[PDB]
């Protein structure tokens, strides 16, 4: 079932995405793996849905900030596979993640200036009434 598979995905959790998360660390592992990690993730997230990830999935998130930081040639695509994972991702607090998503994002909107568009519109689009809730503390 996938949902059978899902709920082996389940038990590893966050910690089967925290040894990816160190995978990303390690100097040895090459960049273009990394991205391929950041790709089963986001196959990952998709196939939990919003729901499955839950609160892992904002811990998955802190991991996806490490892996942003680190983008080199892989980034630009990268940006857009993150924003992706975020779509397959329930919204849920995304007015939690708040400035927070945002700093992430003023990064990204630096290395390309379409995808950070695109993903702002796209999550002021999700938000709704939740959204402007932290509008306010983002200033």
């Amino acid at each position: 079932s996938p949902e059978l598979m899902a709920d082996y995905l389940q038990p590893k959790l966050l910690g089967i995405l925290a040894f990816f998360n160190m995978q990303l660390l390690s100097s040895s592992v090459g960049i273009e793996d990394k991205k391929m990690a950041l790709n089963s993730l986001m196959s990952l997230m998709k196939l939990m849905g919003p729901k499955h990830v839950s609160s892992v999935r904002v811990k998955m998130m802190t991991t996806l900030r490490t892996g942003l930081r680190f983008k080199d040639d892989f980034p630009e695509l990268c940006c857009r596979a993150w924003d992706c994972f975020v779509r397959c991702l329930d919204h849920a607090c995304l007015g939690s993640l708040l400035s927070h998503v945002i700093v992430a994002l003023l990064p990204l909107i630096h290395i390309q200036p379409k995808e950070t568009a695109a993903i702002f519109h796209y999550l002021i689009i999700e938000n709704r009434d939740a959204v402007q809730d932290f509008l306010h503390e983002i200033y």
